[PDB]
């Protein structure tokens, strides 16, 4: 855990470091409070008017009243009205990528997804161990963004168990708020978010390798590099 | 077979609960001989026009001139000149659904496809056992809406045959003028279309869950969710 | 290898008659050396000016300036200011498929990729055996014409080797200015590139079956025929 808006410094003598050696890097209150709680609010906004999805579906029996749902999700471009203060986290994130350019592994980073915005209802629901891009989409780091205030994972579960390549170790991250954390997405850090009892939100932003994805056009072919006649 | 344009009771008190029951919903008359007729008129014409591919390959042998294809189908919009009854029986087929909504299962629908027409050619041909969405792409109902007017199955075959999870009985769904069917589209009903020997013509539309579309931008990654630093 | 911008003899006489025998065809000469070294000028033209992608991902160890790296590759519209002439071949490929329609398998060719450039750098790496298509994604021809004037493979390597389906035997095409090869996409075609010790350049177009594309649709689900209510 490194220790933040500016961040060059952060960046180089710290985020590309710790990348290239470790392949899991937290950085800690990355924003500071009072734009911290603005995106919180944000997101708190986002879900009491009803813009998250109802759930991934995780039991589904005969009675649909029953069925149990997990995670929410909402994609955010940053833009909308309501997410301007998203959007500075975004632009945050993307300053930061860009300052590390040439020097994170060999990849060149060219594009990144919208926000992805997850809320996990804190009904004992987490997320199954898995790689983020084990099958060459392109993604080459994942960057989370937490907003949990005073969370305490002793009651309140939620933490995101990284099982890092080759190593007989688990790496656990509780999901603070202002924590913002990188990771390698392919199969070097398959990991879980273990079952959250309380609310948790956070926002997941992935970065992709120019040559990937490139080539990767080819294999998710779509109308894309399709054309007509 | 429940019996029907207006459909709220159909909806609320033949398919609701068919669908929550048996996974599996057939309507017969549901617009009428008048509509039904211009539908396959429509669809007629757009197969003697030329606007259907020239069918799935089934056999390729050494001599291409020998190559068995079956089903032949058309993307339609229901917008463009000369398919506005199709349009029409789309619209018709999404005000069925709204009525629904929050009442399938647990799922909330909010998008479709364009409309499939499929014409099965009459050469022996038929669809062999699938799931229509077997790796959570989104689409949660398919509705299927036949056209062909006094169909003997016992002379022309193109039974389609469902096999819903967990009973050991087929379901046999004549391709009736006039019906329309829905039915989970994962892998609760695997199904086939029994070899048609005589034409057979049918339009699908596929309607999405939002949770799972939601989740599966990340998996079907596209240009989509990714965009530009 | 037959022999050639006027080409309908060459479609009708050599192409079609040897893809449908072998699935394997090669064209010496066919844009002539003014044009072939304009295009080769153009190639170069985006390698130096830095257009290409760093390379395919061949070799990752734990530091990551020792990384190796194959393939480059840039995607071109033929439209570019200073890809006029890849346009030119590009319109060239395409006014030979369209003499082939119907004449081909009994495939109906309606639509194409963008060029794809690739460079391999000349640093022992190649392309590891494989199928371009072999996932029905609609893919049904390859064409690729190679730019390397006076290639030696005896020193430079870089054949492509191909291994036809069901034959015992190698098919080896070196990558010489201004050929043109056709091959059948699907897994009749298993294919390597061998390690390159100088630089290689080939610029690669897919042509796409009518059928077998319009039914990817469903398979390969994109917002593609996903439209909202
Ligand atoms: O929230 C966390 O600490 C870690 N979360 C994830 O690893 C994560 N990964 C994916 Cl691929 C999805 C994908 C969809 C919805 C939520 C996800 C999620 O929370
Ligand atoms: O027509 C029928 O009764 C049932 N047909 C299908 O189940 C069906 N399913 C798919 Cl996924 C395709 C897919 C492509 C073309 C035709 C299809 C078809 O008829
Ligand atoms: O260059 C050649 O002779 C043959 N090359 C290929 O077969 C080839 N195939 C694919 Cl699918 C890719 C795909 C991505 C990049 C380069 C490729 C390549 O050279
Ligand atoms: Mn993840
Ligand atoms: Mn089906
Ligand atoms: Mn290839």
């Amino acid at each position: 855990n490194g220790q933040t808006l500016p961040a060059l410094k952060l960046a180089l003598e710290y985020i590309v470091p710790c990348m290239n050696k470790h392949g899991i890097c937290v950085v800690d209150d990355f924003l500071g409070k009072e734009t911290g709680q603005q995106i919180g609010d944000e997101v708190r906004a986002l879900h009491d008017t009803g813009k998250f999805t109802d759930g991934q579906l995780v039991s589904q029996k005969s009675d649909s009243s029953k069925d149990i749902r997990g995670d929410k999700i909402t994609w955010i471009e940053g833009k909308e009205p309501g997410c301007e203060t998203i959007g500075l986290l975004m632009s945050s994130m993307d300053d930061l990528i860009r300052h590390c350019n040439g020097k994170l592994g060999s990849y060149k980073i060219n594009g990144r997804t919208k926000a992805m915005v997850a809320c996990y209802p804190g009904n004992g629901t987490g997320y199954v161990r898995h790689v983020d891009n084990p099958n060459g989409d392109g993604r080459c780091v994942t960057c989370i963004y937490y907003l949990n205030k005073d969370w305490d994972a002793k009651v309140s579960g939620g933490i995101l168990r990284i099982f890092p390549e080759g190593k007989a170790q688990f790496a656990d991250i509780e999901p603070k708020f202002d924590r913002l954390l990188f990771f390698w997405s392919d199969r070097r850090n398959p990991h879980e978010v273990q079952p959250a009892y309380a609310t948790r939100y956070a926002i997941t932003v992935w970065y992709f390798d120019a040559d990937e994805t490139a080539r990767a056009k080819v294999k998710y072919l779509t109308g894309g590099v399709r054309v007509e006649l």
